[PDB]
């Protein structure tokens, strides 16, 4: 509810984000209208967890007497920058994976009269981050630190995307689905921008700019990010859609935690069943896969992993949170846990 | 030849650009190999005019006693950053336009086993700019100015791309091909990153960071950029491939200077011929278009435009070059003129 409290004013701020990004240069009006449409379609409709973490962390990291009106405008804005980063990645990712829907809406690129123009639209969303940072934060001591953090985050995510694309050519081979490779993908592709970025942005805005402090936060948050993606992979199969969307990882030939662990623990005659069934449109095949996972006690393996993980994270928060308040980590953990 | 003199050491520096961008983190090796391939395929093979302008301008803007070894490493590097910016735009543009070749080579996205993964590859090329700037320029006083210049340049180009895409839906309507719209596209899509960016980067590296100075340079260079794109449109039709590639603007339904001027100067019965012929795969139609341009004395209109343009540019260089040496502009002009 620390998140539920901030959410009202966060989403309300979006209206202003859009105003300023379309606010002189009359010749480009039509392009700016297109920009407006891209923002409204792509940046709105999710949970906004990543953005909100910026604002919640800011509240927990700054003396309450130094949380003036301006400071809060800036914290909302950087939060919206995180959401724009995410929109950039997802618009582009949806093209690369030939996805149909995102958030139960037709993917932007699939809207008629959009198509591959969405590539430029994604790029504009990335541009908007640095426009906002300039408009709201150029005079601040942390300005350069945020620019570099956003850029570093894009690069990390892109490297991760490269690994994903090398790992599952859309021509998939299960020999490539290893744990070391699974961990790298999650780390570079999701954990950095999802878990490290928002807290880091908040750290910098509160004057916490030390390498060791950042290294400590990053150690905790990367492991949080690892856990939560593995949790998403599991829920994709063994969840209920009410609890979670509907799961399609198997028919999609994904390098999912489930498949990875399956491969580690199998006699030679179980690879040559999974080969047979993994990635097929038909549903009798998708059931064979689930039933194999079930026969391999992968819930149990998950449960054991969930325990080791909770323990290790709490230990890390004990060691490395200081001098940040532990509730910064603990809150995010509680909030993402599904 | 001021360009021909710098070219040897510029292209040689590329080897180092690639070394440092693939130079600790063993888990991502395969992604870094992919990065190596993307750089070598996409950043190499052009004339390198934009990159080289950075180096040539640097030589003309800095006291020769302050052109130490390090300074030259940095000037080569920022030049290569300009070339990487261009690779980013062209890789992505080739996808959006469904292009086949670029520089008589198969477009990157058309290479088998690449496809729409090229979207991420383009993004990596953009990432590499800010990696290089950090590796070579983080300690310099102009560091932030360059970061912002590259980002501003991406945004401008992307806005321009949006206008192009709105102007010629790949569903083209000639009513949209206006001069005011033609000028905006060229300005935002090509002139800023091609003409303003490289000189500006050089200005900043030489300590010339004043708004008025930049405004003055930009006034000259944007008009240079306008002229040279209009020159490219003309040559596309009325050139010889030896002088120039082969021209395909007409069958491609392009908002080209030629078509634009055609529309301004036509009786109602000439729109309804151009409607008929513009954008058709067949070659008897493409000849009708050329013959119409010829009948409209568009060479003459070009010639008249070339004269007015040379005069105005020289006048601008007279007024606004100072305190930059006029040879900075004049050289670029001479070098780009085809
Ligand atoms: O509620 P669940 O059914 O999911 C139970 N799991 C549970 C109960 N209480 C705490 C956790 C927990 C919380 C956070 C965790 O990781 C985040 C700190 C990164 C990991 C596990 C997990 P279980 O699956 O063991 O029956
Ligand atoms: O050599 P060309 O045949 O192209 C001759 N043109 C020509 C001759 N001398 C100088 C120019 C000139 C150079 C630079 C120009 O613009 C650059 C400063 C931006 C414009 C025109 C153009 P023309 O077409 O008039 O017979």
């Amino acid at each position: 509810d620390v998140y539920a409290q901030e959410k009202q004013d966060f989403v309300q701020h979006f209206s202003q984000i859009v105003r300023v990004l379309t606010e002189g240069h009359p010749e480009i009006g039509d392009a700016i209208a297109r920009l407006k449409e891209v923002l409204e379609y792509n940046a709105i409709g999710g949970k906004y967890n990543r953005g909100l973490t910026v604002v919640v962390a800011f509240r927990e990291l700054v003396e309450p007497r130094k949380q003036d009106a301006d400071s809060l405008q800036r914290a909302w804005t950087v939060g919206w920058c995180v959401e724009l980063l995410q929109a950039f990645f997802l618009v582009a990712d949806d093209i690369m994976d030939s996805s149909l829907t995102r958030r139960g809406q037709i993917c932007w690129y699939q809207k008629p009269g959009v198509g591959l123009d969405a590539i430029n639209d994604a790029n504009l969303l990335e541009a908007c981050i640095y426009r906002l940072l300039k408009l709201y934060c150029r005079e601040q001591p942390y300005y350069l630190n945020l620019i570099e953090l956003f850029l570093q985050s894009s690069y990390q995510t892109e490297i991760g995307q490269t690994l994903d694309l090398l790992t599952a050519p859309q021509n998939v081979d299960l020999v490539r689905f290893t744990e070391k490779r699974y961990k790298s993908i999650v780390k570079y592709k999701t954990a950095f921008y999802s878990f490290y970025l928002p807290i880091a942005a908040a750290m910098y805005m509160a004057g916490i700019d030390g390498e060791k402090e950042h290294a400590n936060a990053k150690k905790i948050l990367l492991e949080m990010g690892e856990f939560f993606q593995i949790q998403d992979d599991y829920l994709d199969l063994f969840g209920d859609p009410s609890v979670t969307k509907i799961g399609t990882d198997i028919q999609d030939n994904k390098c999912s935690w489930l498949v990875v662990q399956c491969l580690q623990r199998a006699t030679p005659e179980q690879y040559q069943i999974l080969k047979e069934n993994y990635g097929q449109k038909e549903a009798e095949k998708v059931a064979r896969v689930k039933a194999l996972y079930e026969e391999l006690d992968l819930p149990a393996v998950f449960l054991q992993y969930e325990e080791d993980s909770y323990s290790h994270i709490m230990a890390l928060i004990e060691q490395y949170a200081a001098p940040l308040p532990p509730a910064v980590f603990l809150g995010l953990a509680r909030k993402i846990y599904k």
